[PDB]
């Protein structure tokens, strides 16, 4: 049993819900908050900037500091770091950008980060401001991530016609 309220169940180990993440991150605090990061930590918009935000820039200064010392992620790959007044932790993962010609297979790859934590609140990677389909970021993330993941959808309507079509 854990704390996440009001999630439907897709499958065995997949539940959505129509959330912002930020202010489910503030109520659950969850063990990790997935931020939907790009390869150099800049958590300018998105689903990252508005948790760099909630977090005062915390996020920011930490992040820089990481990327001094270890340099940028590779697309598909993934950091733990703080989670601030968010999470015990945040797992950055950087799905593939369309937007900047990403190849869309690294999703898959980026999802695989996911299976390193028990239980996670998460973001649909590549959605948003990343330009992928997230009816196909939900495919993928339902058929890699075998932990338990709690998806939080900020848009009504996405997450309606992401229920409606999901098989
Ligand atoms: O961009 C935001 N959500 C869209 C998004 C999804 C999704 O919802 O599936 N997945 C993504 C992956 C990368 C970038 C963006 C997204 C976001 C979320 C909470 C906010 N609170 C204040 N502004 C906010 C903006």
């Amino acid at each position: 049993v854990n704390s996440f309220s009001g999630y439907l169940k897709l499958t065995d180990n997949v539940y959505i819900k129509n959330a912002d993440i930020v202010e489910e991150a503030k109520k659950v605090k969850p063990t990790v908050v997935v931020n939907a990061a790009n390869v150099y930590l800049k958590h300018g918009g998105g689903v990252a900037g508005a948790l760099n935000k909630a977090t005062n820039n915390a996020m920011q200064v930490e992040s820089d500091d990481y990327i001094a010392t270890n340099g940028p992620l590779k697309v598909g790959g993934s950091c733990v770091l703080s989670g601030h007044n968010l999470a015990k932790h945040c797992l950055h993962v950087v799905g593939p950008n369309v937007n900047k010609g990403e190849d869309i297979q690294l999703l898959k790859s980026a999802y695989e980060n996911f299976n390193q934590h028990e239980v996670l609140l998460a973001p649909l990677l590549s959605a948003g401001i990343f330009g992928a389909d997230p009816i196909h970021s939900l495919r993928v993330c339902v058929d890699t991530v075998r932990t338990n993941v709690y998806l939080a959808v900020f848009d009504k309507n996405l997450y309606d016609k992401l229920v409606s079509s999901f098989l």
